[PDB]
């Protein structure tokens, strides 16, 4: 009767981890009864005063919050409502980065953030090759192309029009414009068929990089702006590897049990079973050895430059893991 149960006092001290890389989103999410996305997002809506910059009715923003988690599935191992409500978060730090400062507008962090929020939303299970080769009615839809970001996409702004669910209902037309613009460049930009085309153009700014007279990096044209904001929700869904062990290790079995269960689908078919796929010829360790020296490694070290040396005990941790990682390879 107006005080907290002891269940949700225990969830709102481990919610004071949340502007820290390794929080315990495993633990948030046992804590909350399935409801990190919802209770992670509202931390940050409050923390950065998102409900009364943009006059987000409370009441509205919790119905679309629990609204969207709803759809992401819960029978899906990895692209669930833990995995959008890490990214989230990890968005959030690193938004916070000294480096950054001031640099970004209430509506670009607004943008940064509920992209991430909606960014896997409704999420199958499958990739995008999978979709396409069966032919499948989301890749009909999409023609093909960044299919499962543009369903996260659509899924995420429809929400937006169920009973109590307008967080934007406040905001100008132009306002609305804008954020709807940013979160698409955001969300598509997660595909990793645009990761190469990413790192090459966050390395080509890195290599003319401008500082502003405070220290934090100038960024004075729409291009350079949502750049870097890409990169960042990027790196926040590219982060697994960069967290404590004992988290990374958990998202390495989710993701392995997702795509373990992809390659049953694909071998039941007789259809050509995906990389990292199959059970029965899997080493999960090589794997994650490549997917740090080739994606994860490079697109971090290139982070952490632009925004040196705020990255470097980041970029620790991911050398130890991936070190850790080799040592169990037979
Ligand atoms: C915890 O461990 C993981 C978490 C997530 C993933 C993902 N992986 N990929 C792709 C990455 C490239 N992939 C690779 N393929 C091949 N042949 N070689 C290689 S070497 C280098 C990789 C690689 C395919 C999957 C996705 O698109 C997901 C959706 C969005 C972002 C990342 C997500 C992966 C994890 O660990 C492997
Ligand atoms: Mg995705």
């Amino acid at each position: 009767f107006g005080v907290k149960t002891e269940q949700e006092d225990v969830l709102a001290k481990e919610l004071e981890d949340v502007n820290k890389w390794g929080l315990h989103v495993f633990r948030i999410a046992e804590l909350s009864g399935n409801r990190p996305l919802t209770v992670i997002m509202h931390t940050i809506f409050q923390e950065r005063d998102l409900l009364k910059t943009f006059k987000i009715p409370v009441d509205t923003l919790i119905t679309y919050l629990m609204t969207l988690e709803d759809h992401y599935h819960a029978d899906v191992a990895y692209h669930n409502n833990i995995h959008a409500a890490d990214v989230v978060q990890s968005t959030h730090v690193l938004l916070s980065t000294p480096a950054l400062e001031a640099v970004f507008t209430d509506l670009e962090i607004l943008a940064a953030i509920f992209a991430s929020a909606i960014h896997d939303v409704d999420h199958p299970g499958v990739s995008n090759q999978f979709l396409i080769n069966t032919n499948s009615e989301l890749a009909l839809m999409y023609n093909d192309s960044s299919v499962l970001e543009n369903h996260h996409l659509a899924v995420g702004f429809k929400l937006l029009q169920e009973e109590n669910c307008d967080i934007f209902q406040n905001l100008t037309k132009k306002q609305r414009q804008s954020l709807r613009k940013m979160v698409i460049d955001i969300v598509l930009a997660t595909d990793m068929s645009k990761h190469m085309n990413l790192l090459a153009d966050l390395k080509t700014m890195v290599e003319t990089k401008k500082v502003t007279s405070s220290g934090v990096l100038l960024l004075d044209n729409y291009s350079d702006r949502i750049q870097v904001l890409q990169n960042m929700v990027h790196c926040a869904d590219l982060s697994n590897p960069t967290k404590p062990l004992q988290l990374y290790r958990q998202w390495t079995d989710r993701i392995m049990e997702e795509f373990f269960r992809q390659g049953d689908r694909e071998r039941e078919r007789g259809m050509e079973i995906s990389p990292m796929c199959d059970k029965h010829n899997a080493s999960v360790e090589k794997s994650q050895v490549g997917f740090i020296d080739y994606i994860v490694h490079p697109l971090w070290e290139t982070w952490a430059d632009l925004v040196h040396p705020d990255a470097q005990d980041i970029l620790d941790t991911l050398e130890d893991n991936r070190e850790w990682y080799q040592s169990t390879i037979p």
